[PDB]
C-alpha cells in the first residue's frame, strides 16, 4: 500500500557525470563513449545581452577546457555545436558507459532527474513534464548539465540536460539532440513561462491509485463525457483527455469508469484544498498510469 | 529555486542488495562483507499466527536457502539471530561493500528508502520518521528487507530494513541492530499505529523554504511566543518547539523570525483557504532544516 513519487535507481548514470569548466563557467557534462555532452552556455561570456554562440565557438581554444571525472582529467580533441549543446570529443572512452538511447519526452511523461554539482551527483528525484514544457525541479547555481533519464529494460534512455530557470522558479532543459523543451532560448534575457495546466490524464491515474488504496470520500456519483469535460478543462486550467484505453485495467480493478472520475475532478475543483487524497493535494498530476500500475501491482 | 523531496544517489547501495529465499518466502537482504542481513520472518512458516522464531531457527536447513546477487549464488555458512533480523554468514565477501556505519534514526529525521523486489532495486525516495515510528512508504509484497540509508562524506549510514505494513498502510522497519522501530512486533497479529503529531520544527523549515522561494501571502504580521505556541500545539496535533537554534541561518537569510512563523502555522493548520504553498494545500513536516539549507544554498 501507499503511493510515492520515486526515482529509478541512479547507479548506472552516476558513473557518467563529469565536471566541465571553461573560463569562468563550470557545469556538468555527460560522458558516454568518447564524447562529453554539455550545455553550450559554458563557452559564453558574462552578459545580460544576447549571446552569439557561433562567435563564441569561433574564438574557443580547446586547451581552455578542463574536464574531469573525479580527479582524472580528460583531454579534449574537438568540439561540435549540437543545438543548445556542445558535443566534446575526448581522448578517453568511458568504460562505464551503459547501453543507452536518446528520446525526447512529451508533456505529461515522467522521468528521473540526477541533480549534479561540480561533476558529481548530489540528489535524485522523479519529475513529470508539464504542459508548458517545464519541470518543477529543485536546482541551484551549478546544476546545469544535470541529466534526466528513464531506465527501460536495461537501457538508459537519456531525455534531458538541465539548462535554465525561469522567473517563476520552474526549470527548462534540452533533449540530447540539443532541442530546447518548449522552444525557450538558452539566453540570459528575460523569458516568462507559458501558461501551465494540470495534466488531466495523470490526475485520473492518481485517483485510480487513491481508490485502490481505499480513498473514496471524493468519488462522485455523477458522470460527464470526455468531450464535454474537455470543453470545461481548457477554461479551468486543465488539459484535455485524449487517451483512455490506458485506464481499462484500472477501471476493471476498481469498478469505476473514467466519466465518474471526470465528474469527481470537476467537484474537487470546487472545494479545492478542503481535504487531501492519500496525503497529497487532491488534483495531483505528477503520476502516470504506468507509474501507478507499477506501484500498485509490480513490474 | 524549488523544493523537492529527494534521495541521495543510490549507486553505492544498489551493489549491496541480494535476493533471499527460504521455503515459500522471498525477500531482500543487505550484503556487506561476508554477511547478509535480512528480516527473520523469511524463515517463518506462516506469517499468520504467533511465531516462535527460536524454534524456526532450530529446525532450519542451511541448504534450503537461495541467496543471490544477480545470477551469482552465495553459499550459506551459518545463521545467527540478531533481534528481528537474521545475520547470515556467506562464503563470499562483497567486493563492492562501501564504507559504512549503522545508526538508529529518531523521530523527525529524514533518510532514503531503496525499494527492492527480487533482490534488485526498483525505486528510491526520501522519507521522514514519524513520531509514532512509522514512515509514509510505498511497498507491496516482496519488499521486505528494503534498506534505508543516508550518505555522509562518502560513508553510507544504514538505518532501516523494511519489515511490515500496518492496517492503515503506514510502514515499519527495524534498525540494523535488529531493534524494531517503535517497539512494534515482527508478528502477523493485529497491530495499530500509535498517535501521530506533525513535527513542528520541520513545518518551520518548510515555511522558511517557502519564503526563500518567494511565497509570502500566508506570513503573519503577528507573532506568538514559543511558550504560548507549545500550549496550543499539544491540543492541536503538533509537537512542541524546544530547539530554535536550527533556524538561525534561515531567519538571517529571510529576515523572518520563528515567532512569526508559529503564528502563521496556527492560521494555516486548518486549511490554506484554497491557496497553495510550493504546491501543497496543507502543512508538511517531511523536510528538515538540513534538507532545506542544502537545497537552497548547497554545501
Ligand atoms: C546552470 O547552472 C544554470 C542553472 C540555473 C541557476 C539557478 N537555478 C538554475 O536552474 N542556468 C543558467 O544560469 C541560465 C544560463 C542561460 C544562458 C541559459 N540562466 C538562468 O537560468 O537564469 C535565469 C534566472 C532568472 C531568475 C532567477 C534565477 C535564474
Ligand atoms: C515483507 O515483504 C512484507 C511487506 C508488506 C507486504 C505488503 N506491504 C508491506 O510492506 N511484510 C509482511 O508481510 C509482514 C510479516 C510480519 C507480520 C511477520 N506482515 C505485514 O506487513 O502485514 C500483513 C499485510 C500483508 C499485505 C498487505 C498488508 C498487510
Amino acid at each position: 500500500a501507499g503511493l510515492r513519487k520515486m526515482a529509478q535507481p541512479s547507479g548506472v548514470v552516476e558513473k557518467c557525470i563529469v565536471r566541465v569548466c571553461y573560463g569562468n563557467m563550470a557545469l556538468n557534462g555527460l560522458w558516454l563513449g568518447d564524447t562529453v555532452m554539455c550545455p553550450r552556455h559554458v563557452i559564453a561570456s558574462s552578459t545580460t545581452s544576447t549571446i552569439d554562440y557561433d562567435y563564441a565557438l569561433s574564438v574557443l581554444r580547446l586547451h581552455n577546457f578542463s574536464i574531469s571525472s573525479g580527479n582524472v582529467f580528460l583531454g579534449v580533441v574537438g568540439v561540435t555545436m549540437r543545438g543548445a549543446l556542445l558535443q566534446i570529443k575526448v581522448n578517453q572512452n568511458n568504460v562505464h558507459t551503459p547501453k543507452y538511447t536518446y528520446r525526447t519526452v512529451r508533456p505529461g511523461e515522467s522521468f528521473n532527474i540526477l541533480a549534479c554539482y561540480d561533476g558529481a551527483a548530489a540528489g535524485v528525484y522523479g519529475v513529470n513534464m508539464r504542459s508548458n514544457y517545464t519541470i518543477r525541479g529543485s536546482f541551484i547555481n551549478g546544476a546545469c548539465g544535470s541529466p534526466g533519464y528513464n531506465i527501460n529494460n536495461g537501457t538508459v534512455e537519456f531525455c534531458y540536460l538541465h539548462q535554465l530557470e525561469l522567473g517563476s522558479g520552474c526549470h527548462v532543459g534540452s533533449d540530447l539532440d540539443g532541442v530546447m523543451y518548449g522552444g525557450y532560448e538558452d539566453q540570459p534575457t528575460l523569458q516568462v513561462e507559458g501558461a501551465s495546466s494540470l495534466f488531466t490524464e495523470n490526475v485520473l491515474a492518481f485517483l485510480y491509485a487513491a481508490l485502490i488504496n481505499g480513498s473514496t470520500w471524493w468519488l462522485s456519483s455523477s458522470r460527464i463525457a470526455v468531450d464535454r469535460f474537455n470543453e470545461w478543462a481548457v477554461h479551468n486550467g486543465m488539459t484535455t483527455v485524449v487517451n483512455t484505453d490506458c485506464f481499462s485495467i484500472l477501471a476493471a480493478k476498481t469498478g469505476v469508469d473514467v466519466q465518474r472520475l471526470l465528474a469527481s475532478i470537476q467537484s474537487l475543483h470546487k472545494n479545492f484544498g478542503g481535504k487531501q487524497i492519500l496525503g497529497y493535494t487532491s488534483l495531483t498530476d505528477e503520476f502516470t498510469t504506468g507509474e501507478v500500475i507499477r506501484q500498485m501491482y509490480g513490474v
